[PDB]
């Protein structure tokens, strides 16, 4: 194959261009969220995508460099509608340069557990989400096809509370992720995620689109019981004595509104702290989905809450329907490794009290 | 073929880079002999060849452009051991950029005859020689192999007068072209070309071996004939008094040394002008190769000398030992193309004599 070998040679040459970019007359820089800069050459990213073409063309004249300065592209000020890391950026640029995908570095898409195969857990998933969003915004259709195929293949195993973020990002995209959007939507619909849970962490248009679908399979679950909406809307807006007086006013089973789980998962740490300082609601009374208070406390990655609820005597050895305790929730939430030390501190507490 | 398709897309993108260099932020220009400029981006040619990387690293500080102009590379100062046109440079740059070779524009690898088959005439060989030299000096091994194989399988069909320049360039190139050098050298040695031509059109460190190729593969060819050497060295020195005095003393036959052939081939138009008027020897006599004076005159690109010969009555109806008249020499020796018109001035002069 004389034809293919020359193509291989071109690909290797440009891969060597990317690997050592300082030496080969690199011009521009992409500046990330935290502040890392990745060097690149205007020619190749101008040619390989329309988006960078428009961006560089626009940014040319508005400034003069006199060969003593580059042009900087702020990924925080361009890809506005989501947040991305560093290794995904490296992967996308490496695909642009060398026409092949680069496997992620060690200890990134692997979480903490002993025998978590690292296929569906949180780090692998959100790595895929970051690279898919970057490819969508940068207009590379084939990379869209590949990574959308990956997510669509894995989507069955993942837990619902991450299928939600998958759905959110899929809606962030356009028609490019139509298959993923529809599959994920029909996954969520047949489940039993409560009204408030969808309303809090999904756009209004989409929650309408799903709540008028709930009653279409013949599955009659309307939105009722506006009584607890007062407590929820009164405690999400950071007021405590108000809800104390309200609960003491009508005497309408505070715990039965799952105020503990709601405040632990969606409210702020101070609010949950004072709510647990008050002692008028049970702690092991699990919510309709099947999560106790400390399950979601661990999933939120807040060590102060975990230790405080350990002080309340809540049984930290009771598993959900799937069978996962606080230890394994905390393990599969985190990323194995100037980083986020929250996750690695909660795992320790649940291996201690024995 | 997923893997092949990505490489194909990369190649097409970079070809689209090359085709329109102004839009994709070019940074340097090659400049040819006549003064034509070809735009190129320092990244790709820095990566694809060591020689360009060295040249650019040398030129990176002499002139600080500060976005006032680009850095222009003078080809003569770069590869000064041979001459190169334009379409060959375009072809080599296109191969480097897009990993495939672009055929020359219609009319450059073709002669002016409409009966030739256009596989071994003069421009066809000239194009290949130019591209082979450029590939050798740019250090592009596979292009070397391809064009070397082209010339290698063609060499055994081209008239010896072009085999001489083929060998000259092959000796210019190093051991990269050994399979061409030995082949062409053997073809030359086995022939009956006279020794004076070899002495007059090659370096000495090569003829010193061409002598032994005949003195060792069996034959005893070398003559002496120092007597005519004085006539030769007098005539080639743009003199007439010396040759007249030397030929008026010994009264040696001018037709033995074939002086008209020497004057037409390796002498200026002045000696031809002051010797052809001097009518003392036959015009229709041929050297051991088998060419008349008119044949070499046609091959020389000297229309004025050809009209001078036609004044003196040289028969154009007689054919060489290769079976060719003067018309077809004149036609096949030019190309079918705002340039040096003088090639197509000769063909008419010799044509209408019907
Ligand atoms: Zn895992
Ligand atoms: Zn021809």
């Amino acid at each position: 194959g004389p034809d293919v070998s020359a193509l291989q040679l071109l690909s290797n040459s440009f891969e060597s261009v990317f690997d050592s970019p300082d030496d080969f007359y690199s011009d521009a820089k992409l500046v990330l969220s935290d502040g890392r800069e990745v060097s690149f050459h205007r020619c190749v990213l101008s040619a390989r995508s329309s988006f960078f073409k428009s961006a560089l063309a626009a940014a040319k004249k508005e400034k003069d460099s006199n060969n003593t300065a580059a042009v900087k592209l702020e990924l925080k000020e361009i890809a506005k509608d989501y947040e991305v890391g560093f290794d995904s950026v490296v992967t996308v640029l490496a695909y642009v340069y060398s026409s092949r995908v680069r496997p992620p570095p060690k200890g990134v898409s692997e979480c903490a557990d002993e025998n978590c195969c690292h296929v569906a857990c949180r780090p692998a998933v959100d790595f895929m989400l970051e690279v898919l969003y970057l490819a969508f915004i940068f207009k590379i259709p084939e990379l869209i096809t590949l990574y959308q195929r990956h997510l669509l293949d894995v989507v069955d195993k993942v837990v619902i509370e991450d299928t939600l973020v998958i759905l959110k990002l899929a809606n962030i995209c356009g028609k490019a992720c139509m298959k993923l959007l529809d599959r994920c939507k029909e996954i969520i619909v047949k489940s039993n995620v409560d009204m408030v849970s969808l309303e809090k962490s999904l756009p209004e248009e989409l929650v309408k689109e799903i709540i008028d679908r709930r009653k279409e399979l013949g599955l009659e679950v309307p939105k009722v019981k506006k009584h607890v909406s007062n407590v929820h809307k009164a405690l999400d807006s950071d007021d405590i004595e108000l809800v104390k007086l309200l609960l003491k006013e009508d005497h309408t089973n505070l715990d039965d509104a799952c105020a503990l789980h709601f405040a632990v998962a969606y409210c702020n740490v101070k609010t949950a702290t004072d709510l647990l300082k008050l002692d008028l609601a049970d702690v092991n009374h699990r919510n309709p989905r099947g999560y106790t208070v400390l399950h979601v406390a661990a999933m939120r990655k807040e060590p102060q809450l975990i230790l405080s609820l350990l002080e309340k005597g809540a049984s930290a050895s009771e598993a959900t329907l799937e069978g996962r305790t606080a230890l394994m929730i905390a393990k599969q939430a985190t990323m194995a490794v100037k980083h986020s030390l929250k996750g690695r501190l909660c795992v320790e507490i649940l291996e201690q009290e024995d």
